């Protein structure tokens, strides 16, 4: 979690789609979806990302459907956003024993308890706060056994994203777990 204001610049792709849902939070807006194979992706606009700016104009207090309207009514040529990286969000880094754990539970993206004597207490790992990436990866909508597999797959080293679950439920909210699953980018990114 950079704790930096970036610039992007965009560029619709052929159907005029950028790849993004934005939702309205405290009065700011932020990355609700992020499409894969989408220009948005490509920029590297990330779920739980803050949208401080679209064309130089200020969000503060826009509702989802005038941030998505704005969008529309873009010219298309560039789209000039101004990020802020993942405010919402905090990275742990973790390492397994040689059982291969970090040393956690969790259900529905949401971790439930911690296992003590174990990495995820060592560093502090909270409960309540739902798993976001892994590693880079936005694994958000997948399903607990694939989440458990990426965590197996991984290195000795993990290294999670979470967010509070109570705002992860606001941000989600009017977006079908359906598209969670078929559509977020759940990949690695282009180098
Ligand atoms: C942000 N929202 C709700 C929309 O963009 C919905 N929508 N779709 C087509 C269309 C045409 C004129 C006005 C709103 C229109």
């Amino acid at each position: 979690i950079k704790q930096g204001i970036r610039e992007v610049i965009l560029c619709k792709d052929q159907d005029g789609k950028i790849g993004l849902r934005l939702k309205s939070i405290d009065n700011g807006i932020f990355v609700q979806l992020v499409q894969a194979n989408s220009p948005a992706s490509l920029v590297g606009l990330r779920f739980g990302d803050q949208v401080l700016q679209i064309n130089g104009e200020n969000c503060a207090g826009w509702s989802s459907d005038k941030a998505h309207k704005v969008l529309k009514q873009a010219f298309g040529e560039k789209i000039t956003m101004t990020i802020r990286d993942r405010p919402f969000e905090r990275t742990i880094t973790m390492h397994k024993d040689s059982t291969g754990h970090v040393g956690f539970i969790f259900k529905n993206g949401k971790i439930t308890s911690i296992v003590k004597d174990s990495s995820a207490a060592r560093n502090g790992l909270l409960t309540e706060h739902n798993i976001c990436e892994i590693n880079g990866q936005n694994v958000i909508g997948l399903k607990d056994s694939q989440i458990a597999d990426i965590l197996s797959t991984s290195g000795t080293v993990v290294t999670i994203t979470i967010m509070p679950a109570f705002i992860f439920e606001h941000i989600i909210k009017r977006m079908a777990p359906s598209i969670m699953k078929s559509l977020m980018d759940h990949t690695i990114p282009e180098v």
